[PDB]
Formats: structure tokens, C-alpha cells, sequence
């Protein structure tokens, strides 16, 4: 299915703080979120244009009274356009025990023990016959709020790399030229510097440095 988003770089620490101040009648949930990625060594699946990701997360404000494990998600993203503040990428996702993605991080080649139709996927499409080749890439650490405002669902992020802080807004949306509209129409009233972001947060991890 295909997955679109709005996606703004807010410019500063100081813009990000601005925005989640004035942001926080609207916040819905906060996710902690560990973001993990597979390749060849040869980086078979980025030549072929294909990401694929772990994450997992959980809810910040979980019950105190009712703990549960860490969610994972295991996702296939493929053929990303990314331009004009606008992404859109063909992607397949699943949930999956969170031991086992554990495992996978340190053990690709266990990836083929779920069966996930999404893992099945990368498979069929780019003619492996199995994870024994794969490594994982490591990864990063992101927190997102979450908020509702004007109809739709705002996603502002700090992710974390080991070379400094990066700040997003995004937004889910079949509707992405309105919602920019929107989105920066508020940004510029409110004077909360902001640019298109021109690279995914995997293409940022990659390049080893802030964009
Ligand atoms: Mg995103």
C-alpha cells in the first residue's frame, strides 16, 4: 500500500521547543521509538531501492498497573519519493513478538523464523532465498508526539543520533498539498523556522552527519 506523509525539517532545538510548547493542548501520546535497519553487506536492498526496519516502541504513558512488552514492527519500504515536503513510498508492515526481533537484530538470518508475509515479500521480489547474507545496519532512537489538530494527526519528532539531534514534523495524509498548506501557513504565523526535508531519518543515519 501506498504510505504518504508530509515531511518538514524544523530548523533549530529552539523551533522544536516552540512547536511542542504551543503543540501541547493538542498531544495525544508520546512513542519511544528504536529504529533498526537490514542489508547485504554489498547494500543489495538500497541499490534495489527497498529499506528494511525494526522498530520498536512504546507508549510513554503506558499503565503503571498493566505493563506489557515493547511493541515490534517489522516494515518493508520501497520505491521512496521524497520532494517538496512530500513522501510517498510503497510499504508493507507487520507486528511480531518482540523477542524474536530482538534475536533478528543480532541473527538476521532468524528473520526467516516468524513467516511474515512482509519478509516473504522481500524474498519473492529481489530473489532471496533466505536472511543469511544480512546484517544489521545498527540504528537510532527517535521520540514522537503525537497530537490532534485541525482534523489531522501531527507527528513531531527529535531523533537521536550519536552525531546530534534532528527535529521533523510529519503527517499521514491522502491529502498532502492541503495539509502542507496548512501545516506551514501555522509555522509561519507562529514564526517557527521550518524547511521541506529532503532526506528520510535512515538517509541521515547513513550519511553519518546532520543534514
Ligand atoms: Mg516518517
Amino acid at each position: 500500500a501506498m504510505e504518504v506523509e508530509v515531511k518538514l525539517r524544523l530548523l533549530t532545538a529552539a523551533a522544536h521547543l516552540r512547536l511542542t510548547t504551543l503543540l501541547t493542548p493538542y498531544h495525544l501520546k508520546t512513542l519511544h521509538q528504536r529504529n533498526t535497519f537490514f542489508d547485504t553487506p554489498k547494500n543489495d536492498l538500497s541499490l534495489r531501492r527497498a529499506v528494511l526496519r525494526l522498530r520498536f516502541l512504546q507508549n510513554a504513558a503506558v499503565s503503571a498497573a498493566s505493563p506489557s512488552p515493547p511493541r515490534c514492527i517489522v516494515s518493508l519500504k520501497a520505491k521512496p519519493t521524497l520532494a517538496n515536503g512530500i513522501s510517498r513510498v510503497e510499504e508493507d508492515e507487520e507486528e511480531i513478538e518482540y523477542w524474536i526481533g530482538k534475536e533478528c537484530v543480532e541473527s538476521p538470518a532468524k528473520l526467516s523464523d516468524i513467516g511474515s508475509r512482509v519478509l516473504k515479500r522481500v524474498k519473492e521480489e529481489y530473489g532471496f532465498n533466505d536472511f543469511l547474507g544480512f546484517v544489521c545496519l545498527g540504528g537510532f532512537e527517535n521520540v514522537r508526539n503525537v497530537y490532534e489538530w485541525r482534523g489531522v494527526k501531527l507527528e513531531v519528532d527529535e531523533t537521536k543520533y550519536d552525531f546530534g539531534n534532528c527535529y521533523e514534523i510529519e503527517c499521514e495524509t491522502e491529502e498532502p498539498e492541503r495539509v502542507k498548506t496548512m501545516i506551514e501557513e501555522f509555522l509561519t504565523e507562529e514564526k517557527i523556522e521550518f524547511s521541506n526535508s529532503d532526506m528520510t531519518k535512515f538517509a541521515v543515519f547513513r550519511s553519518g552527519k546532520l543534514p
